[PDB]
Protein backbone atom coordinates (compact mmCIF):
# COMPACT_ATOMS: atom_id res chain seq x y z
CA UNK A 1 0.00 0.00 0.00
CA UNK A 2 2.47 2.63 1.21
CA UNK A 3 4.34 3.25 -2.04
CA UNK A 4 5.07 6.01 -4.55
CA UNK A 5 3.14 5.89 -7.82
CA UNK A 6 4.47 9.12 -9.34
CA UNK A 7 6.46 10.76 -6.56
CA UNK A 8 4.69 10.22 -3.25
CA UNK A 9 1.22 8.74 -2.75
CA UNK A 10 1.81 6.41 0.20
CA UNK A 11 -1.67 5.91 1.67
CA UNK A 12 -2.54 2.94 3.87
CA UNK A 13 -6.05 4.22 4.54
CA UNK A 14 -7.68 1.72 2.19
CA UNK A 15 -10.83 0.14 3.61
CA UNK A 16 -14.02 2.21 3.71
CA UNK A 17 -13.22 5.57 5.30
CA UNK A 18 -13.48 9.15 4.05
CA UNK A 19 -10.18 8.76 2.19
CA UNK A 20 -11.64 5.63 0.60
CA UNK A 21 -14.67 7.53 -0.70
CA UNK A 22 -12.34 9.68 -2.80
CA UNK A 23 -11.01 6.51 -4.42
CA UNK A 24 -14.28 5.69 -6.18
CA UNK A 25 -13.75 9.03 -7.92
CA UNK A 26 -11.22 7.52 -10.32
CA UNK A 27 -13.61 4.60 -10.81
CA UNK A 28 -16.47 6.96 -11.68
CA UNK A 29 -14.24 9.18 -13.83
CA UNK A 30 -12.87 8.15 -17.22
CA UNK A 31 -9.62 9.88 -16.25
CA UNK A 32 -8.51 6.70 -14.46
CA UNK A 33 -7.43 3.45 -16.12
CA UNK A 34 -8.55 -0.18 -16.24
CA UNK A 35 -5.69 -1.06 -13.89
CA UNK A 36 -6.83 1.72 -11.56
CA UNK A 37 -10.23 0.14 -10.91
CA UNK A 38 -8.93 -3.43 -10.97
CA UNK A 39 -7.01 -2.45 -7.84
CA UNK A 40 -10.15 -1.64 -5.86
CA UNK A 41 -12.22 -4.38 -7.50
CA UNK A 42 -9.73 -6.92 -6.14
CA UNK A 43 -10.31 -5.73 -2.57
CA UNK A 44 -13.48 -7.82 -2.30
CA UNK A 45 -11.23 -10.75 -3.20
CA UNK A 46 -8.89 -10.21 -0.24
CA UNK A 47 -11.78 -9.42 2.10
CA UNK A 48 -13.71 -12.49 1.00
CA UNK A 49 -16.87 -10.97 -0.47
CA UNK A 50 -19.74 -13.10 -1.76
CA UNK A 51 -20.56 -10.84 -4.71
CA UNK A 52 -21.67 -7.38 -5.83
CA UNK A 53 -24.38 -7.65 -3.17
CA UNK A 54 -22.04 -8.27 -0.24
CA UNK A 55 -19.65 -5.83 -1.93
CA UNK A 56 -22.09 -2.91 -2.09
CA UNK A 57 -24.08 -3.84 1.01
CA UNK A 58 -20.85 -3.31 2.94
CA UNK A 59 -19.98 0.25 1.90
CA UNK A 60 -23.66 1.23 1.86
CA UNK A 61 -24.06 0.00 5.44
CA UNK A 62 -21.25 2.29 6.59
CA UNK A 63 -23.17 5.10 4.93
CA UNK A 64 -21.23 5.34 1.67
CA UNK A 65 -22.75 4.82 -1.78
CA UNK A 66 -20.30 2.72 -3.80
CA UNK A 67 -22.87 1.45 -6.30
CA UNK A 68 -21.10 3.45 -9.00
CA UNK A 69 -17.80 1.81 -8.04
CA UNK A 70 -18.86 -1.50 -9.58
CA UNK A 71 -17.14 -0.64 -12.87
CA UNK A 72 -20.38 1.09 -13.83
CA UNK A 73 -19.16 4.69 -13.97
Amino acid sequence: KCYSQNGLVLHCDANFLEHELSYIDVLLDKNADQATKDNLRSYFADKGLHSIKDIINKAKQDGFDVSKYEHVK
